[PDB]
């Protein structure tokens, strides 16, 4: 079922900052906030699975995507309540500049 | 006289974003937000000038900070006009959920 996630008393601004610091990173949030959740695979990014994967970790330990074990797909969401309880406001104006890839 | 500082058409989210994803970086922001201009000694978040002397550096290559020197001194700006040009409103909600770590 579900993989790593940090509580929400262990999130910090630099860390999601930090995670939306990679055109990959970002492009995993503004798909997942427009088309809500998605599997690993739908993101056809041209990089190696061994970078993509970190990406994902990255996301995850930044307290920005809760991600799902269901059958062998990796469901990932943006925990966007819990985003918007410490931080009211960022995601929209991060989304709002962020340029599709 | 003044470091390197990239074009606004080279400036990315992404970058900017890697520059205050970091507890220091941010701080040095939300003070030359605050309080203007101001010098690279007036942060000493660091045990190393190395440490310091790369988080000045993502700063400056990412777009956020404009470095100048006069004299014994490197003067630090923030680049309001080009991040809100860019990036509307996103200065101002990163400001304002930032926690105070001076
Ligand atoms: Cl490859
Ligand atoms: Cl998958
Ligand atoms: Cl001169
Ligand atoms: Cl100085």
């Amino acid at each position: 079922r579900f993989l790593y996630h940090p509580d929400r008393k262990d999130i910090s601004l630099p860390g999601v900052l930090y995670a939306l610091g990679d055109p990959a990173r970002l492009e995993i949030v503004r798909l997942l906030a427009s088309k809500g959740e998605q599997c690993c695979a739908e993101f056809d990014f041209a990089i190696a699975k061994s970078t993509m994967s970190n990406h994902f970790k990255i996301l995850r330990e930044s307290g920005v995507v809760l991600t799902r074990k269901e059958g062998t797909q990796h469901i990932n969401r943006l925990r966007r309540e819990d985003l918007e309880t410490l931080f009211p406001g960022l995601l929209d104006a991060v989304l709002r500049s962020a340029q599709p890839l």
